[PDB]
């Protein structure tokens, strides 16, 4: 069921962030 979705929704999204500060532009 997708219920609890934002259990793994958060982590997926998490980790681009941390890409994110790769580089300056």
């Amino acid at each position: 069921n997708w219920f609890d979705i934002t259990n793994w929704l958060w982590y997926i999204k998490l980790f681009i962030m941390i890409v994110g500060k790769k580089k300056k532009k």
